[PDB]
């Protein structure tokens, strides 16, 4: 008895925390092959994926670390979050960050503790499996539409084995290293990762909740005309 | 008991025929719940619906379908598809397409009936429901992702209430008759759209089967260091 699509939704979250318990390499084909199931413009079909474990996932995931916590500026190739932050969306963002730094105990402005936890990131959280998503330099903004859409099935997906998942877009800031790291062909860029794991359930990371909109805030129902 | 995840994944597809069933607006409202659920960066939740039912659904179908069998021709505001068409993308678009035609009985020259098959998208395929999709001026690429993931969760929940979908960037060709028709406001940008509805089973052009590419096309899995 699977878990319910609905089941799957509401208890999906980005998890930031994991336990040492591997992922089998059929399970993670099995998700995989589920996520390709996503639709996409004319079946188009653009995600690429790059699946790291074992020692490759530790040396990746240390090698980034250190240039975090060595003072490197990420470099990203596109504009992910608004140039122009303004409200309601300062405030969505400053809720989630100050609430996972309460979690763990930050006090806000203290940098040591900021960019360790910002490190944290880019070992994908100590996850068993590291993904990276590329698409072909062809490729246009409707892509980023199937790549979404693929994502989101995978984090669906991954609850039906009792796995989570954290979507990543931290790995954006070291496309080049990656690159590097991974011999990554030039006409393929990387776009974000994601953690895949199983939770460590009591770690407080793991325990804080995330508020949405009502949808009466974003949806306007109509009906009539004229 | 609804159904489970991975029968919502696989069970979802793109339906172009539906009943005079309606959706009722619980319903509606409900998907959209558990879609607002969907993952974002730093949760800024940047997406907007236009839930059209009634009335003013069936407006938007006659205008816009009748501009497409008039001869006026869309103007997009971002490239969705590729502007340089290659293998194994080519291939791809055309098998879906050549499948769809084959199913409608569309023939090699047949120029009258893929128009009027083309003015379809714009009646929402006959859907009960038509949705709009919208984001503000100030996101970024980022946004695209958290839409599409958003817009997925919407596809599969649909499935838990026994209810189908088609996601259509056809609605971009038309932005700015939208935009005077619904007023929306000027801050916002319309992405595209998608049916909701209950799926025609007897329809011809909603009971073939598209293709996956199986995943070794496209996933890459790495262990070793070096
Ligand atoms: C972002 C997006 C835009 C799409 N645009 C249209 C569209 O305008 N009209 C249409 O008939 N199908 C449209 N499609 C549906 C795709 O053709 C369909 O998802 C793909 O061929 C795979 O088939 P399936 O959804 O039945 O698995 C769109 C799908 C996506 C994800
Ligand atoms: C495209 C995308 C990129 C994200 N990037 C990161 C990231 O780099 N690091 C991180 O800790 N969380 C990241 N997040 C997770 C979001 O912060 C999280 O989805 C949001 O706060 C809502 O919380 P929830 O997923 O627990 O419902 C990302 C989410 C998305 C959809
Ligand atoms: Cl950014
Ligand atoms: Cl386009």
């Amino acid at each position: 008895a699977p878990i319910d699509i609905f089941q799957s939704i509401l208890s999906r979250k980005s998890i930031r925390a994991f336990t040492d318990q591997p992922v089998t390499q059929e399970t993670i084909r099995e998700i995989l092959k589920l996520a390709a199931r996503a639709p996409s413009g004319t079946n188009l079909q653009p995600w690429q994926v790059i699946v790291l474990t074992g020692k490759i996932l530790q040396k990746v995931g240390q090698e980034l670390s250190q240039l975090v916590l060595s003072g490197i500026k990420g470099e990203r190739e596109y504009h992910y979050y608004p140039r122009q932050w303004r409200e309601p969306y300062l405030s969505r963002r400053r809720k989630v960050g100050l609430d996972l730094y309460k979690s763990l105990g930050i006090q806000k402005g203290d940098q040591e503790k900021m960019l360790h936890q910002k490190a944290k990131n880019f070992l994908f959280y100590g996850a068993p499996v590291g993904l990276l998503f590329t698409i072909d330099h062809d490729m246009e903004m409707g892509s980023w539409l199937d790549l979404g859409m693929f994502m989101q099935t995978i984090m669906l997906a991954a609850r039906g084995f009792g796995l989570d998942t954290c979507a990543q877009a931290a790995f954006a800031d070291y496309h080049k290293q990656i690159r590097s790291l991974l011999s990554v062909p030039s006409d393929r860029h990387i776009i974000c990762g994601m953690a895949l794991g199983y939770r460590d359930m009591n770690a407080p990371e793991n325990n804080f909740e995330t508020e949405r909109e009502p949808i009466d805030n974003f949806v306007h129902f109509i009906k009539s005309y004229p």
